[PDB]
């Protein structure tokens, strides 16, 4: 159980994590997004993105029922928080630090449908940025750096913790604005 947080240096809240906490800075909120709102450290589902892994059109929720709100997807629908190409670090909070695998970080390809529901169509489906875990505990706060491409305007950031001693995974989209 963790989320996507900007508490030290990470550059940018997951969606979920946004629902619960406010946006360094601008102090903006999601809203609407449910029962997870209370728990955005539980956005877990199966196991295995992108060959198997939620199914498209739930992946922002992970097939998760109290995190359905999430898959909604629209040009207004969510707080985006500013990001640059190149180095950049993002941050994991975890209330439950389980004995991780890997984080992957994938985002999605140029001009991707910003008001559709996401799906592997919408993202490179190759990780611009793995950290391994190495099956032990991470500390309960962690940073990761990741080389960050190019993009314009609003994209997103599928983070995704993988378990290392279960068949699931944590999976946590960022809205992301790039300059343009
Ligand atoms: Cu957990
Ligand atoms: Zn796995
Ligand atoms: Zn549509
Ligand atoms: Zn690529
Ligand atoms: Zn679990």
């Amino acid at each position: 159980h963790g989320y996507v947080s900007a508490v030290e240096n990470g550059v940018a809240e997951g969606r979920v994590t946004l629902c619960k906490f406010a946006a360094n800075g601008t102090g903006e909120k999601n809203t609407h997004c449910g029962a997870i709102q209370y728990e955005p450290q539980s956005v877990e589902g199966p196991d295995g993105f992108p060959v198997t892994g939620p199914r498209d059109g739930k992946i922002a929720s992970a097939e998760s029922a109290l995190a359905a709100a999430l898959d909604e997807q629209t040009a207004d629908r969510w707080v985006k928080r500013p990001i640059q190409a190149g180095p950049q670090t993002f941050e994991w909070t975890f209330t439950a630090n389980h004995v991780t695998k890997d984080w992957k970080y994938y985002i999605t390809k140029p001009n991707w449908n910003p008001n559709q529901p996401l799906s592997r169509d919408a993202f490179d489906l190759n990780p611009f940025c793995v950290v391994e875990g190495n099956m032990v505990q991470p500390p309960k706060r962690v940073s990761h750096e990741c080389i960050v491409p190019e993009r314009e305007g609003y994209q997103v950031i599928l983070a995704v913790w993988d378990v290392g001693d279960t068949a699931a995974s944590f999976y946590n989209v960022i809205d992301v604005k790039f300059d343009g």
